[PDB]
């Protein structure tokens, strides 16, 4: 039953504020993206590096530290598989979406540890942008789904007051997960609502979350 729908995809972007677009890349540069995260995830894990950009949080007892992002991708020390951040289809899909010319703002790295994950509390990414003006693209390097802590949303609440809050929101609803296959990119609105629950299953999940946005538009905050 399933489909590939691109217009369809921008109209639930533009509706709910995230949509699913599938495929953007070709297999083989995500497979190389994959690679790449790796390496400078066993950095980390095997090979003890502890930078500014790699956020973690310590467990009790033996464990090492979880790590769950590595910040400013783009400026981390992993060329030649780090120019695929910058493909032209990415910024071209994000453009796609929000409808105008983008320029990206941020890179990261976005993980889930097997068994140690935790969740990602529930938040709106940017609020001092109107909607449909600043998105993320997620791109997915792994399959990811409900108990393997993928992403969560609240649909249409990227529109919502800048004042609106998101404990309310979370509580109201509803909550809609998205699953995705290795190779999917994600595109959400900055304003949504939205989460993700813990790992506590085998299986990694990585992301390469890059923000684009209106040039016109204010930096975060
Ligand atoms: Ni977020």
């Amino acid at each position: 039953t399933a489909t590939l729908d691109r217009a369809a995809a921008i109209e639930r972007f533009r509706r709910d504020g995230f949509a699913n677009a599938g495929p953007v890349l070709a297999p083989d540069a995500i497979a190389r993206l994959k690679a790449g995260a790796e390496r400078l995830i066993t950095r980390f894990t095997d090979e003890g590096l502890r930078s500014d950009d790699y956020w973690n949080f310590p467990v009790e007892g033996d464990e090492r530290p979880v790590l769950y992002r590595v910040h400013n991708l783009e400026k981390q020390d992993w060329a030649p598989e780090r120019d695929l951040l910058h493909r032209e289809e990415l910024a071209q899909l994000a453009a796609a979406f929000v409808d105008g010319p983008v320029v990206p703002t941020a890179y990261a790295l976005v993980l889930k540890e097997p068994y140690r994950a935790a969740e990602v509390p529930w938040h709106r990414d940017r609020v001092n942008v109107g909607p449909r003006t600043v998105c993320n693209l997620s791109i997915c390097l792994d399959d990811a789904g409900p108990h393997n802590g993928c992403l969560e949303a609240v649909p249409g609440s990227h529109l919502l007051p800048d004042d609106a809050e998101v404990a309310k929101v979370r509580a109201t609803g509803p909550v809609v997960p998205v699953p995705v296959s290795q190779g999917d990119v994600v595109v959400h609105d900055v304003r949504l609502v939205h989460g993700s629950g813990p790992n506590a299953n085998g299986s990694w999940r990585r992301t390469i979350v890059i923000e684009y946005a209106d040039p016109a538009a204010p930096p975060a905050p």
